[PDB]
């Protein structure tokens, strides 16, 4: 039972929930691989059994009535047809519960309040579209953020599946050159590549928001324009640096994940979006200043007049701080949900005591729990964590091609 | 069959080969890892030797010659006839060095070739030993442009206790526990403190007050010895614009000298050998001066600077910790006193990640620590995948002596 201490205060605690890890991670006694973003059939009923199991115990219902027979049905399911569904609570609980897992969410204080979109029913290209559609709007509520996953068929042997091939529902253009030199965004230029190859007509600039390409099931995708009323954004502007609108910087408001595989009892889900709202640093530190995405740091720096000839000014990290000031502001003017890294990962410090007394520890990626500007100055730097697999979960999948 | 690792900001990537060398085990299992705890028989003696003369005679390009089989076979039969051996002066000076070079978590490792070696090994009590040691301070502080280097005490041997230095660092300020329950001066450091003045110490009553030695010779109890004032340079702090700052009255020393930490080489354990490079400012600025249990001045500053304090969402904790690490660089810089801030650091420990894979396939590293303690993402090693084992020679940490 690994022993966990917290430097700040000197507390200890120990992760006791860490003995029921599942699908191992990529660390061996030799060697820690945890700073690796991407690290490296009777067996359905195991994970369908433990999921099962896992209802009952948190509904208090352990041990009796309805527990017994459930178990039976998915038996009977799996052997007559090979796969089985899940009960509309059952998906509703996996779901949550996957977003309890997950070891590098900082938000996860939030993971009881979750709405689930059941689109198991769904049946083509134009369907998915629809029902992307409800979810961006019941999402971004005219900028009252509501986290919210929407759930498409599972997976099957024979015929293929429901697959969004953005990584996210918003995301940016990013246009090449003859200099190869991206306008736009430089993480997105390959999904824009083949929404070109796919019929859009690329835009002039900076913020264009692409389109979707979705794909039902063995058929090739097709191309979706967004409602551009659907899409709500937000201008970046600073609340005294004047000139910082004038720079013409802008995010949206919806953060929505369009490519992870939702796994609930050995059921994969490959086309399962979930959304939340952002925690600023995201697009002020990293969307913004990272060298290989905006790389605006150097162009704010030059505004503020600083002193970009020696890097012990410390320049970037007055600019950085500026940006982020200036994310902050935007989206509480325009009345958009926005969390600071101090308040959201001072929320996570009060999610782990939670989850410490409830399931007796927390999985937890510490390099991506720790915010990337002012990590010691937030209350996890000085946590010690433990990170492993727990089932539910979220998973990352190949790209689809 | 060896970890890929990748560069994200760049798109590189590389394999990490030597990690399938590592000559010990972390914390980490497939089932979890603990990557982020701070604190994670003649027969071995003999593969440990042996792997380190291996080491050394291939760092020479006398890989498999006459004196190599030599010195194995002489430290077999030492091994055999006394339990233990002893390093040839070189030899030491090598080990010392790639000890350096094996730390996972000092972002300074570009310098490692750079080292002064001074041998200790023939050190009889704690009084030589504390001459010694103001030797290495005196050298180390070099008046302000600092020297890397190690001094090294008699190793552990059966039949005598051992060298011990009970200070975690050469030069700390005291930590007195205020009758409040709380601290003033560093709170690191009150166990230490409590020690000095039980061992004989007058306690001074200042936020800065530099610690005497407490020195330990085998099976002798700790000796005090004061360190002269004029061996311990300091840097008064003051901010380039803030000229309020300088009214806070805060220091801090040029020297950092880790003295609590083993040194391993080829087996033989040196629990005594201080060593001691430059400071890396966010270590001040942010650790030391802004952590909640250290020295805690964030929002004594934020009030200052007239930041509104009341929300977080204003950044006002970010806004001063930068006004904080921007005055112990000019300070330091001031003062003439070597200093490397983290986008320097960083940039270089990105060079030396791009020796070490030429030369030896990798490069051990602890990503948690490389990363510095602000603007993590600002610098190149945030975007640097990393792999993290233990090779020997190694700095290992050690239990404190009482
Ligand atoms: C409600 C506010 C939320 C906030 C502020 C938040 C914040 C974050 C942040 C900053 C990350 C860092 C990962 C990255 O940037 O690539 C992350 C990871 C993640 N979040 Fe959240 N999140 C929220 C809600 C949710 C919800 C509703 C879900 C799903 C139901 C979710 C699932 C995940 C997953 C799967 C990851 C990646 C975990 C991994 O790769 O191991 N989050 N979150
Ligand atoms: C010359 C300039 C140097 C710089 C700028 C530097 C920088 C650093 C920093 C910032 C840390 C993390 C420490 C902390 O935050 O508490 C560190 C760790 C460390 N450094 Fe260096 N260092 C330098 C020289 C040296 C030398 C000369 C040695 C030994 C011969 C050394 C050995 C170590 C060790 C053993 C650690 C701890 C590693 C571990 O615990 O695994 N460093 N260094
Ligand atoms: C490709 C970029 N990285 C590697 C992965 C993208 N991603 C993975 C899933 C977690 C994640 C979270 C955010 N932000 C958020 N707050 C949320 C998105 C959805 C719910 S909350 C933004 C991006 C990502
Ligand atoms: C005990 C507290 N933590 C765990 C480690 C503190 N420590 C010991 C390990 C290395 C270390 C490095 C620095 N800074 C430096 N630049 C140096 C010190 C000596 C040469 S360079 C400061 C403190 C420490
Ligand atoms: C190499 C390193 O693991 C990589 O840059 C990680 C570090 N931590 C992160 N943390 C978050 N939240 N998001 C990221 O993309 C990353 N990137
Ligand atoms: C618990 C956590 O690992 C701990 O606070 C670590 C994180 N990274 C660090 N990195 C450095 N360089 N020095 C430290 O003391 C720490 N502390
Ligand atoms: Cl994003
Ligand atoms: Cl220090
Ligand atoms: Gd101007
Ligand atoms: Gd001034
Ligand atoms: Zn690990």
């Amino acid at each position: 039972f690994p022993r966990v201490k917290n430097w700040e205060v000197g507390s200890i605690t120990y992760d006791t929930l860490s003995a029921q890890a599942q699908q191992d991670g990529p660390c061996t006694p030799r060697r820690c691989l945890g700073s690796l973003v991407f690290p490296r059939p009777e067996q359905l009923l195991s994970q369908a059994r433990d999921f099962i199991n896992q209802y009952y115990s948190s509904i208090k219902r352990s041990g009796s009535q309805a527990h017994e027979q459930r178990l039976q049905e998915v038996e009977a399911e799996v052997a007559a047809t090979g796969t089985y569904q899940l009960r509309e609570s059952e998906l509703v609980f996996g779901a949550k519960q996957a977003w309890r897992n997950a070891p590098r969410c900082v938000g996860r204080i939030q993971w009881g309040k979750l709405q689930v979109f059941d689109a198991r029913d769904c049946r083509s290209a134009q369907e998915m579209f629809t029902y992307i559609c409800n979810h961006i709007k019941y999402a971004t509520n005219r900028g009252n953020l509501r986290s919210a996953i929407t759930v498409f068929p599972q997976r099957c042997p024979g015929r293929g599946d429901f697959r969004i091939w953005n990584s996210q529902l918003v995301r940016y253009a990013g246009y090449r050159q003859q200099d190869g030199s991206v306008r736009g965004d430089p993480a997105n230029v390959e999904i824009t590549e083949l929404c070109i190859q796919h019929g859009w007509t690329p835009g002039n600039g900076r913020f264009d928001v692409l389109p979707l390409l979705l794909q039902a099931p063995d058929e090739p995708p097709e191309l979706f324009l967004l409602p551009p009323e659907l899409v709500l954004e937000v201008p970046l502007e600073h609340p005294t640096l004047e000139w910082f609108a004038a720079l013409g910087l802008r995010w949206y408001a919806l953060p929505a994940v369009s490519n992870m595989l939702l796994e609930i009892g050995g059921l994969e889900f490959p086309a399962a979006p979930f959304s939340g709202w952002y925690m600023s640093t995201e697009i002020g530190t990293r969307n913004l200043c990272d060298p290989h995405r905006y790389n605006i740091l150097e162009d704010v720096a030059v505004c503020m007049d600083l002193d970009t000839r020696t890097t012990s000014s410390l320049w970037k990290d007055k600019a950085a701080v500026e940006i982020n000031v200036a994310v902050l502001h935007s989206y509480q003017l325009a009345k958009v949900t926005i969390v600071d890294h101090h308040a959201a990962t001072a929320s996570f410090m009060k999610h782990l005591e939670n989850e410490q007394k409830a399931r007796g520890g927390c999985p937890a990626d510490w390099a991506w729990i720790v915010p990337p500007i002012s990590g010691s100055l937030t209350p996890v730097f000085h946590q010690e964590m433990v990170n492993y697999f727990l089932s539910p979960a979220f998973r990352y999948q190949p790209d689809p091609w």
